[PDB]
């Protein structure tokens, strides 16, 4: 096709090729700020009701909010068992856990549909977009099927069973009131309209507040501290932090939405294995990220994408209880320190081993060793000092939306609060 629309309301994008089974390659970068969100207010309110309804799990008692706490920027507040164990959300039953850490859902409306784009300084197109860290859902409506029917999360047996359960409650009556009686008879329609309602909620302005001190710096040049400005400088310095090369920002713009702190692209940084995750009880099992989606979509040579994961946005990062797709780090400073010394000090991060412990041998070539600061060899000085790392942490704390600032720690290596 000549064009494709990758975010709601956005200008159509020129398609220059199709990769595998329907993934468009576009001619220009998607600008997430060009999207236009106009969710129907009562539809959004219905989606919010769904989001907080604990009847939607098996056994009952777990809602979306059980892993996406509104008091923590819709990132998980871990159960005591999860905090002591794998550091990813607990599912609907004791001893069952998500396969990955759950992100904040604030700003999720800006995640575009899957597409490829080849920058001027690139030999091949790169993948962007898709929901989940492996991009396996193209839209928010499609995403909903994941947690609802995952035995380790909300654990509904089938769409039919979920439909029967909902149909018997006030939620079923409300859905039938808006959509008509067939939502109580057709399980496919039930799932689809739940997705439409959830999409409206998650696309509402409530779910993209832009209320951080960084945002006040962008809109009004309200001053940050000298330390925070040192961290901002390191963050956009290609020779020190180089963070801006993947966690996109525009600190000279005046619109906060030009700073989402991700380009929604993918890379392979090889964070350490979290052996507390149930799936990793098999030492031959690895969560390989994007290549599972690439295989499903018949992208050519799909294992080139093994160990690739979607670059997360960093807004509200400093109130999370664990970090990276596998929750392996429990402090923000450790995540930043890892970026700086994975390549120079692998034994620190991989239990004395000199190379990655969560990437199969076959896929080690996929790991990024070219981007600063991951491009320095063992025994050479890292790009940044421990003081630089502290300053980066100080800067990342400016990305917390106003209502959540009290959850942040004060010590550079501190953990988010559990009030
Ligand atoms: C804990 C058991 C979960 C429950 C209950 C819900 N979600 Fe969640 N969510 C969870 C994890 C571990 C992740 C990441 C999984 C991965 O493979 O990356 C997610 C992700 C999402 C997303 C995508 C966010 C993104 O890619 O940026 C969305 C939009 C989302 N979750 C929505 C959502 C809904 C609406 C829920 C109730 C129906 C729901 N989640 C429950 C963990 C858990
Ligand atoms: C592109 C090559 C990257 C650069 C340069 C930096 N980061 Fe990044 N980051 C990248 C990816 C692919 C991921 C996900 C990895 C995973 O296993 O999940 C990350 C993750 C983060 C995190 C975790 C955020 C969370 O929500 O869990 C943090 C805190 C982070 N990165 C910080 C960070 C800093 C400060 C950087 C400059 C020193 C930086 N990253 C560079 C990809 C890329
Ligand atoms: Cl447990
Ligand atoms: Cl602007
Ligand atoms: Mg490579």
């Amino acid at each position: 096709p000549p064009t494709t629309v990758l975010l709601p309301g956005a200008p159509p994008e020129r398609v220059v090729d199709t990769i595998g089974r329907g993934t468009p390659q576009v001619a220009s970068k998607v600008d997430p700020t060009a999207a236009v969100f106009r969710p129907d207010p009562t539809l959004a309110a219905l989606g919010k009701r769904v989001f907080f309804d604990p009847a939607l799990s098996e056994p009952r008692g777990m809602s979306c909010a059980s892993c996406h706490d509104p008091g923590r920027a819709f990132a998980p507040t871990l159960s005591p068992a999860a905090l002591a164990g794998p550091r990813v959300p607990q599912g609907s039953r004791p001893g069952h856990f998500s396969r990955r850490n759950a992100p904040s859902l604030l700003y999720v409306r800006y995640v575009p549909r899957r597409h490829f784009y080849q920058d001027d300084d690139a030999l091949a197109p790169a993948p962007f977009g898709g929901l989940f860290s492996d991009g396996r859902a193209d839209t928010l409506a499609e995403q909903l099927r994941g947690p609802l029917f995952d035995p380790d999360e909300m654990n509904n047996a089938s769409a039919a069973a979920l439909m029967r359960k909902i149909g018997r409650t006030g939620l079923g009556a409300a859905l039938a009131g808006r959509f008509g009686p067939s939502v109580r008879r057709d399980p496919e329609r039930m799932v689809r309209v739940l997705g439409e309602a959830m999409q409206a909620y998650l696309q509402s302005d409530e779910m993209a507040p832009f209320s951080s001190r960084y945002d006040a710096y962008v809109t009004k040049r309200a001053p940050l501290t000298p330390q925070e400005m040192r961290g901002l400088a390191l963050f956009r310095n290609p020779d020190k932090g180089n963070c801006m090369s993947c966690h996109t920002l525009s600190d000279t713009a005046s619109r906060p939405e030009r700073s989402l702190f991700t380009d929604f692209g993918y890379d392979a940084i090889a964070v350490p294995r979290n052996r507390a995750l149930p799936a990793n009880r098999d030492p031959r099992h690895f969560d390989n990220g994007l290549c599972d989606t690439a295989a499903k979509l018949r992208w050519p040579e799909p294992t080139q994408w093994c160990a690739y994961l979607r670059t997360p946005g960093l807004r509200n990062v400093a109130i999370k209880e664990s970090f990276m797709h596998n929750g392996v780090f429990d402090t923000l400073r450790d995540a930043v320190a890892f970026m700086n010394t994975r390549s120079t000090d692998p034994a620190r991060w991989y239990h004395g081993r000199d190379t990655f412990d969560d990437v199969p041998r076959a896929y080690r070539g996929n790991v990024n060793v070219n981007s600063t600061p991951m491009n320095r060899r063992p025994g050479t000085p890292p790009a940044m000092t421990d003081a630089d790392v502290d300053d980066l942490v100080a800067f990342l704390r400016t990305l917390t939306d106003a209502r959540y600032v009290g959850l942040m720690p004060t010590a550079p290596d501190g953990k988010a609060a559990r009030p």
